[PDB]
């Protein structure tokens, strides 16, 4: 599923990502924009052999099981395919664990490089929330 911008903002808010760990909703929408262009089916292979899955490009080295990432973990206790669903629940629940891991949203390199320190509220401007 390719979400609309305000559609995704609303779904993230309903799933409790608004201000989760202090990160306002626009931070999460911005991260999703640059990680996946709002496409739940996005996948990308990393140079280390792991793969990133879903709207927030959650990696299989630590967070989900894809059966093909040697020596990896599955700390969200989910198949990576669950992160590709039109229903964002699994991605949100795993993102909550990731963002609590110690480095906040810096876990998402693209958030650090493209969202952090910017006017992230623009990503939710105009949305009925
Ligand atoms: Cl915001
Ligand atoms: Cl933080
Ligand atoms: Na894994």
């Amino acid at each position: 599923k390719v979400f609309g911008r305000c559609e995704l903002a609303a779904a993230m808010k309903r799933h409790g990502l608004d201000n989760y760990r202090g990160y306002s909703l626009g931070n999460w929408v911005c991260a999703a924009k640059f990680e996946s262009n709002f496409n739940t089916q996005a996948t990308n292979r990393n140079t280390d052999g792991s793969t990133d899955y879903g709207i927030l490009q959650i990696n299989s080295r630590w967070w989900c099981n894809d059966g093909r990432t040697p020596g990896s973990r599955n700390l969200c206790n989910i198949p990576c395919s669950a992160l590709l669903s039109s229903d964002i629940t699994a991605s949100v629940n795993c993102a909550k664990k990731i963002v609590s891991d110690g480095n906040g949203m810096n876990a998402w390199v693209a958030w650090r490089n493209r969202c952090k320190g910017t006017d992230v509220q623009a990503w939710i401007r105009g949305c009925r929330l």
